[PDB]
């Protein structure tokens, strides 16, 4: 009846975020990103992107970390893997690029979780954590990975970024806030038995 | 990196739907559903609820077998869980009382997965999926498992409920149709690789 995947929490306080130098987007707006997805769907077939959820809890209350461009749009570490790239292997790759230490030393990501799907049917913003009827074609897949943090890290926030600790009454129902994704893990941690260290 | 759960499914052509005896609501009412729940949690704490989530196909398209009491509210099949009884023993007590064949051949539920937990802090109708800031004694407990049906079963309906194959692009962001809980079943499921058979 011990169904759930047990995860090890620990405290904000017990990570350090340090910061390096910006980390700029490959779009300069919304119009290039579906550009250049335009692009690329054409060469290579569809977009494989791969996010990382990482929480903590603070007084034994989830967090979930969120990148915030400047004041602007919250994202999860993550990004777009290369043609013939290991889903696990490229989000070990991009949440090194992204949150990774300046003097180059490993943090060893521990990725044991699939908790979602979300499929990109045209080259718009609409995304269904389902491939829509009469879609045979998505032009993106998002796949979602909890990542199970070290008791303690060092993480370096590129400048241009703030890591924003969220608490889940903040995302849940709140899709105008954070978008479709990040405002239902909620309900997507919610089958973890999380320890609060 | 196929860290995915594989789920067999099945056509909903190859389930049998028969018909037994009305099944009836132990509550009349939203007000005595309520006030039952506040006399037996003064008695026994916390309401513990169990849920089943039963998928098929048609023609590759995942659908939810929901109860709809009449032309009313649609359910999971589930319930209550008495004082000391196991969660998954419990669902398939509760699942064999709903959909159990009336000439008593056992029906074999598999249970190997939760795909969620629903909290209700009051004697309300609000749940969320995690307990809200400052309550200590949430008033019921919900978990949602994932059955998977065999290749072929043959299900007895109670009368006064029809049996409906609910697709996922119905239930997505149709909270107002279905609630917090049905309308989240899209994002609960995205995470599993199912077999079309
Ligand atoms: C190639 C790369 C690498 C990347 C990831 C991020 C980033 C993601 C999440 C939070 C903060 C930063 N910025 O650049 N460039 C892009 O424009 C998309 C992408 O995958
Ligand atoms: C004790 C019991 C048993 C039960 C379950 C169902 C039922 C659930 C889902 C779909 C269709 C029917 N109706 O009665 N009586 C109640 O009033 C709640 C409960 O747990
Ligand atoms: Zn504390
Ligand atoms: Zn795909
Ligand atoms: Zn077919
Ligand atoms: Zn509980």
């Amino acid at each position: 009846s011990m169904l759930e995947r047990t995860i090890n929490l620990y405290p904000l306080t017990n990570y350090t975020f340090g910061t390096k130098e910006p980390l700029y987007e490959k779009d300069s707006s919304v119009a290039a990103r579906f550009q250049r997805m335009r692009e690329e769907f054409d060469k290579i077939g569809m977009r494989r992107t791969v996010e990382g959820v990482l929480i903590v809890h603070e007084h034994r209350l989830p967090h979930v970390l969120l990148l915030q461009l400047g004041t602007t749009f919250f994202k999860l570490p993550g990004g777009e893997l290369n043609p013939g790239e290991d889903e696990v292997e490229g989000l070990k790759r991009l949440m090194t690029e992204i949150l990774g230490r300046q003097d180059g030393v490993l943090q060893d990501w521990v990725i044991d979780d699939c908790i979602g799907n979300w499929w990109r049917p045209n080259f718009e913003p609409p995304q269904y954590p389902y491939i829509p009827a009469h879609i045979t074609k998505p032009k993106e897949h998002k796949k979602l990975f909890l990542v199970q943090l070290q008791e303690k890290a060092l993480f370096a926030v590129p400048k241009n970024y703030k890591l924003v600790a969220a608490p889940l009454f903040e995302l849940y129902d709140n899709a105008p806030g954070y978008g479709p994704i990040i405002s239902s893990l909620p309900q997507l941690l919610s089958r973890f038995n999380f320890i609060y260290n």
